[PDB]
């Protein structure tokens, strides 16, 4: 029974982790895209336009790097769940 | 046993989650500081559509980071309890 309760709980937490990243990724991409707009609205003030670019690039870097980190943790978490699943239904 | 390796593996995953939450928090807070930097300078210099847009972005970012701290707190606590239960069951 306990093992099943661990599987169930962890299963929810894993799902919650992946849904929150789906959400955050969207939120930060829109954020990125609005910086990107702003760069064009400016260019259409030399310190400023350059700062917007940098920020756009920082955030892009972060999203790419987090995406890779999330991919890797999700895979490890799914393998763990599989093992748990097998153990409870054994 | 294989529950002991389950525990070991989940421990490292949660440790890496915690470590990446701290780094993520620092990166985006530094980003917010830089964005704030930009807003006030643009607002000094000042057509005005650009100010409103930047100021909106800053408030959206700040909102996000507050919510993120809350969600992380809850998630961290969920994972600690589960690990404890796992740890106990391994003994």
């Amino acid at each position: 029974g306990t093992l099943n309760q661990l599987f169930h709980n962890l299963n929810e937490i894993v799902e919650d982790l992946n849904k929150n990243w789906h959400r955050e990724r969207r939120t930060l991409h829109d954020f990125a895209d609005e910086l990107h707009q702003l760069v064009k609205h400016v260019h259409h003030l030399q310190d400023i336009v350059n700062q917007l670019d940098k920020l756009f690039r920082d955030l892009d870097n972060h999203l790419q790097r987090k995406d890779d980190t999330v991919h890797h943790r999700h895979h490890q978490l799914n393998k763990l769940l599989a093992q748990l699943d097998n153990l409870v239904h054994r």
